[PDB]
């Protein structure tokens, strides 16, 4: 047969995750 | 003789989400 | 002949950085 294709692209990036909680009283 | 290439792979999974930030600074 | 097969799956993504601080208390 014809050789393989191309490896793939890489996949996306992960998003950033979320902001934290709110800190403790002072 | 042998066929021409064959198609590009599939793209990769997405990464996961990053985790949560830190909790903030005391008051 | 056939064409070839498929590339091999990409690597994944890298995961995301953490979340910004959150605010004071």
């Amino acid at each position: 047969p014809g050789p393989p294709g191309p490896p793939g692209e890489k996949g996306s990036p992960g998003a950033q995750g979320p902001p934290g909680p709110p800190g403790p009283p002072g």
